DNA sequence: ATTTCGAAAAATGTGAT
DNA sequence: CTAGATCACATTTTTCGAAAT
DNA sequence: ATTTCGAAAAATGTGAT
DNA sequence: CTAGATCACATTTTTCGAAAT
């Protein structure tokens, strides 16, 4: 559309390969991001190094604009590539000039926050109420609408870690492990590896 | 300030006593609110009833915001209000509008949007990264930030039932207070009843 | 591109406490 | 009382860098 | 109307499980 | 294991509406 474009315009486009690190978490935030292709990871880790994934974003998803609403900002978390990437980027202040003369571009912006928010305060209460089982169950089924899902006969497939679903759900890989043989016992889901097929 | 007194001119001004509730979890968002006067709780429930403080929003915060970017949107929590409450409401169209003739006042918004998002984020973090008494000990630093918090000359003075503090962190009454005792034990914080003096 | 290959790096199951 | 977290490695699985089609 | 007062509800302190 | 949740009570704070002011 005529506006996701004059906007792309005004931005500087970079490309990150995959697992690379595209924002380091405590840094000063001063750029803004919009994904025109390729996927990240937004996770934060604790003293120990534990990380724990808070979300992934995608093509059309905007990244560091936490920073943008005020100065003294430091990034709130990390970014990591999920896929080799393809960046557009731009500064805050060249951001607001752009504001300025069709907030249009902020509307949009906005949206991906109320939505970040909104999701982001599903899973506070996922932690709070579900045990590790429901919480499995439903990043599972949550992972299986990503973009990056393949589809399969008997549903949808996906590929991942028991250690990367503990780091979306909070809990130990070995966890995971044991649960995932319980789901496939009750014939949810067809575990083999890294892939995981959840039944329709 | 100049544009936020603007923006209450459109506003058809209310009044809510404290213990009601402003927000319906699940209804069709069709309004967007904003705290003139008072304190509200954002809270969420589980299947059974047990409730998840999220945020506390006081005077100045904008409520059911993230109803106004999509279409066909239902409330995410509930909205009950603490103190008695002067809130100025406008629907979603004509708010809509006024930003149109004037895109600051959706900067406002946003802004507070995105402190939404990191607070809510870094509950996430805490909810998995930590104890309870991690969690009990954050939640009080941060409740010694609200406004209807006093100045103790050791640190800081609030007032919350060792109730809501379990919602806050969500854990039990009892384990809320257990851990309580071996604060001040420790000699780290002061309590009695319902009042509690943080050390800094 | 993606297919194949042989390391080399990562991810796993274990199961009593 | 009781969900899960722990712990160290031998054993799997997957990823990786180069040669091929 | 505002304040004062003594049941109820709400909130706790516990130790065991 | 081992933080925490539960359970079943006795014992305080607060909450509030009626009654005194
Ligand atoms: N809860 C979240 N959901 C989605 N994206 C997030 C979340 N928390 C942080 N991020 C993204 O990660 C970025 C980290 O740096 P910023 O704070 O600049 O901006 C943040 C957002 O782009
Ligand atoms: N995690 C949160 N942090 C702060 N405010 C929130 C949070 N979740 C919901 N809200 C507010 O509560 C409102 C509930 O209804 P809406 O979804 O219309 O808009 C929501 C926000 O204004």
């Amino acid at each position: 559309d005529p506006t996701l474009e004059w906007f792309l315009s005004h931005c500087h486009i970079h490309k990150y390969p995959s697992k690379s690190t595209l924002i380091h978490q405590g840094e000063k935030a001063e750029t803004l991001y919009y994904i025109v292709k390729g996927s990240v990871a937004v996770l934060i880790k604790d003293e120990e190094g534990k990380e724990m994934i808070l979300s992934y974003l995608n093509q059309g998803d905007f990244i560091g604009e936490l920073g943008l609403f005020e100065e003294g900002q430091e990034r709130s978390a990390w970014v990591r590539a999920k896929t080799a990437c393809e960046v557009a980027e731009i500064s805050y202040k060249k951001f607001r000039q752009l504001i300025q003369v069709n907030p249009d571009i902020l509307m949009r912006l906005s949206a991906q926050m109320a939505r970040r928010l909104q999701v982001t305060s599903e899973k506070v209460g996922n932690l709070a109420f579900l045990d590790v089982t429901g919480r499995i169950a439903q990043t599972l089924l949550n992972l299986a609408k990503q973009p990056d899902a393949m589809t399969h006969p008997d549903g949808m497939q996906i590929k991942i870690t028991r250690q990367e679903i503990g780091q979306i759900v909070g809990c130990s890989r070995e966890t995971v492990g044991r649960i995932l043989k319980m789901l496939e016992d009750q014939n949810l889901i067809s575990a083999h590896g890294k892939t995981i097929v959840v039944y329709g």
